[PDB]
Order: structure tokens, then sequence, then C-alpha cells
């Protein structure tokens, strides 16, 4: 058989999901590389050539990729497909992007089942010669995602309802927090060049003090300094780096979509746990 069906995605979470559905019969490549900021990414000549060479382009939609529309004007005769059809959007409530959908829908495992379904449909339509391989790989991979729900829930189970505050830098965890009963606090609603972050840093400092929230987090594609400022001024621990916008590289700590969900939930649970330094009181 000749060269495989080539799929190009806008960022790495879609790439890894799509690659599991594709298995060995298609090659899935990501426009943005691990670690790169994906909201205001600036496409390069490599990105255009890679997209022009694909047989299918997958993107998130929900205004995640602010660059995609201009980028896509420069690609001729490549079909695109949004992978979030059927997602129920949560709105951004503050800032210059109030009213636009919060696009980080993949942070909910049960939304991943909708991503998988939409990717599977797109692949079967545009490469029907391998339809049965996509359908079987999509089914098998949905079962892996469904098996995550019960252990993720167990991992968070000793944080009582009123202590479940998720304090992060980007408000990128709203779909995860909704599924698992967390109240979200963020330093900015969504990545962008924007006013109001120093103000919000001080608003969040007050919320942590009033509710005795023990931990705050940052994310892997943005600067950890505002979160460290919050930790310094409140006494809350800096709980480390959460992954939402990007996987790591293939040899780093978060190589797959499932690992991103597990590491993020585990890092959250470790931030609330009492297993630090201990004395005999
Ligand atoms: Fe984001």
């Amino acid at each position: 058989t000749a060269k495989k069906f080539k799929v190009v995605t806008t960022f790495t979470i879609i790439q890894d999901i799509a690659q599991n559905i594709a298995g060995d019969v298609a090659v899935v490549e990501s426009i943005t590389k691990p670690g790169a900021e994906i909201h205001d990414y600036q496409p390069t000549p490599r990105d255009i050539v890679k997209a022009q060479s694909a047989d299918l382009i997958l993107w998130n939609g929900m205004n995640l990729e602010r660059w995609f529309e201009k980028f896509f004007e420069s690609i001729k005769d490549v079909p695109s497909a949004v992978v979030t059809a059927g997602i129920t959007p949560l709105p951004i409530r503050e800032g210059p992007y109030s009213g636009i959908a919060n696009p980080h829908a993949w942070m909910s495992p049960s939304n991943a089942l909708i991503y998988i379904e939409n990717i599977r449909k797109a692949l079967v339509e545009h490469d029907p010669a391998h339809a049965e391989t996509y359908n079987r790989n999509a089914q098998a991979y949905a079962e892996k995602i469904k098996a995550l729900d019960a252990p993720l829930r167990e991992r968070l189970s000793r944080i009582p309802a009123e202590q479940r505050w998720l304090v992060t830098s980007e408000g990128a965890f709203s779909y995860l927090a909704k599924d698992y009963g967390f109240k979200e606090v963020y330093l900015w609603p969504i990545n962008a060049e924007q006013q109001g972050i120093p103000q919000q840093v001080r608003h969040v400092i007050d919320i942590i003090r009033e509710n005795k929230i023990p931990v705050v987090f940052s994310e892997s594609t943005i600067s950890d300094k505002p979160a460290k400022q919050v930790s310094k001024e409140t006494g809350a621990q800096y709980g480390g780096v959460l992954y939402v916008d990007s996987l790591s590289g293939e040899k780093g700590p978060v190589p797959t979509y499932i690992s991103l969900i597990n590491m993020t939930v585990d890092t959250i649970a470790k931030g609330f746990g009492q297993l630090e330094h201990h004395h005999h009181h």
C-alpha cells in the first residue's frame, strides 16, 4: 500500500486523540509543537506546507485557535472539520472575551467521548477505505477514556465538597471542575494579551485568604509568576504545573491525552493532601 492518509491537527491534544483512532493506517501531525502557546500562536511556513499536504485538517473550534481563520485562507482544497460539534459550551464570564465560549472542552473525559466521535466520523468520511479500522479503534479508545472516570473520582474523594476550589492561572479547567464538583478561580479567564491581571491577582489573593484554600497552580505553556505571586502573598502552596493546552514531548512527563488527564488530576489531589513534612506533636 502507498503513503498513508495524512491528517493535520491544530494542537497536540487533538493529535494524540486522533492518532489513537487512526492507529497504523493514518499519520496524524500537529501544527503546534509540545509546549507552544496555542491561543495566539503565529503560524510559520512549515505549518502552511504541512497543512497544504494533508488530506484532512482537524481543529477545535469554539474560538480556541484565533489564528486558524487567517491560516486556513492560505490552504487550498484541504477539507477541515471541527471536532467539538455536539459539545455544550461553557461561557467565559469576565474580561475582554466575556460571552465567547470557553474552548477547553477536552479537559472533561466525557467530552473526550464527543471529540472521539467527531474525529471518527471525519476520518471515516474522508478515508472510507479504512472505516472499520477507525470504528474499532474509536470504540476501543472510548472504553479506555470511560475507565478513567471512577479512579479520577476516587483520587479526589477525600477533598470535602466545600474545600474543592481549583485555583489556576488560565481559567482553562471549567469543564473538568464542573464534572468533579470543583469551584474554579483563575488569574485570567483565557490566554490573551489583556489588561486586568494585576487586579485579578489581588482579587484571588483575597478569595484564598477568605476560604483558606491551600494550593494554587499554573499551566505548562504560560508563565508561572502570577501563580507564584499568589502563593507568596497568601501562604498557599504552589502546587505545580498543570497540563491543559499542550501535551509534553514523547519522552516527557505528559505524552498522551490520558496521561494529561491523570497527571492533572493527580497533581490537583497532591496539592490538597496532607502528606508533606510531619512531626510528633
Ligand atoms: Fe488555553
